[PDB]
């Protein structure tokens, strides 16, 4: 028995059992489920994230991502009390979790991290891309009016040019939409490939073991779940591609 | 009297590979084909190397029942034969493709230190991936024009108009446009450089300079860089300036994996 973590979690504008909505930060609370542990979380709207990152002392995770000359602060962040210890960025809380608990299943052993950074880019180019015209224009009206703003002026500001502008230009319903979903199911195939590619058809990348680099793609699934509508159209075509695995995986990290 | 019991030694594994226009031996230099040669020799299994002309490549392997390693790589409806393979006469079986050619010497030969075991199948097909992208195609614009006169005429002729044909509408045309000295071969230059960087930032993603992707042990991922590098270091020589450039990249982590692969 140990007290509660504490994790910094970005709300959207909804009632607390369905405020959760947030890829990245996903990472970090199934890592906990998985691992069992127990948490409590603490919402942080956008703009006011670098500055409660500030006062309970989190570091940063990038370096000036979206201005040039500052740090990058971001969610998730946990403070674990059991031990006094702050941790930001969700592989680090990762590695955090599985060596101040072995007890937990571990998540990211040391013969994983190589592999698992080649994965992180590879899924920025044939996931995250693809996907980000379709999550970040939904998920924004779903924020509260603070967070909407800070939200939609700074993914404009970074993603405007490579998009068309304006979030509404970046996947309108129409040859535009049409095309994007088209990259988006073949990123998925691709992706279902390397999860194939010894021609059989194995649950987890490690086999039946089941690692970070799972979660990680969990999280993500399960953020266009909660942030599209389980019986949305879009997602019930998720559910099916590539003959339901990723309908599988999410039934997995849902039931952590 | 006395007569001869009949010797069970493991036969030479039949390896074909790729010449180019050099005597015997300095006549190995093709990347993939050193995948599986490293492969071998690293497995310390016994082989004897047979040389195949790049347009000669289809009939072997139609000839020893190699089957294609892809569908439409050079023809939109033409199977692509392609080398590495080897033939096994100790099992009378013919493997194609470097990665199934790993698969079948780690299950055949179970004694000889695994390169591939299942855990590792998915991660490295996403390396394949990611290779691709940040390292096969930077490279591409040196390696292919430098290889290209070192191949015998037969060769030559099938190399340079297959990989102009292919590639070279993306890269400026022929292959002396491809990176000619000057700014075009120095932007190219710093593309390969900087895709390079990336992959050692992979090994060194969690704060240390680990020797190998999964750490003190080495696996197939490493063989598929390795081979390339050597590729590399044959066509372009040991003492090319730009070879010895690559010798001092990432802190000198290519230089160190070429001295691990040479002394298998
Ligand atoms: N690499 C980080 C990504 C964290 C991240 O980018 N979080 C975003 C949420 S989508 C954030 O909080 N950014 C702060 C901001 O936008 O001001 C991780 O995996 O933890
Ligand atoms: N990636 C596969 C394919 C290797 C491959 O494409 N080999 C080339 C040599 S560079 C080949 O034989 N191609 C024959 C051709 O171009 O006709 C492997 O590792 O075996």
């Amino acid at each position: 028995m140990i007290q509660q973590i504490h994790f910094y979690d970005i709300p959207r504008n909804r009632d607390e059992d369905d405020r959760t909505w947030n890829p990245n930060t996903s990472k970090t609370r199934l890592t906990l489920t998985y691992k069992r542990l127990p948490y409590k979380t603490i919402w942080v709207e956008y703009p006011d994230i670098e500055r409660v990152c500030k006062e309970i002392g989190a570091e940063p995770s990038a370096f000036g991502l979206l201005k040039e000359g500052k740090p990058y602060y971001s969610l998730p962040v946990i403070h674990d009390p059991n031990t006094g210890t702050t941790i930001s960025d969700s592989i680090r809380i990762a590695r955090y979790l599985d060596k101040t608990y072995p007890d937990t299943p571990a998540v990211i052993p040391a013969e994983l991290e190589a592999f698992h950074a080649v994965f992180e880019d590879a899924f920025w180019d044939t996931i995250f891309m693809p996907l980000f015209p379709f999550l970040v224009p939904a998920a924004c009206p779903q924020l509260n009016p603070r967070s909407e703003a800070y939200f939609r002026e700074t993914r404009e500001g970074k993603f405007g040019s490579i998009l068309g502008g304006k979030m509404e230009n970046w996947a309108p319903t129409g040859p535009v939409r049409d095309d994007r979903w088209k990259a988006l199911q073949a990123g998925f195939t691709k992706m279902a490939g390397w999860l194939s590619a010894d021609g059989q058809e194995r649950p987890f990348f490690m086999g039946e073991k089941l690692c970070y680099t799972d979660i990680v793609v969990g999280a993500w699934l399960i953020s266009v779940k909660k942030v599209f509508g389980s019986d949305h159209p879009e997602w019930l075509q998720v559910e099916k591609w590539d003959g339901g695995r990723w309908s599988r995986l999410v039934q997995v990290v849902e039931n952590f």
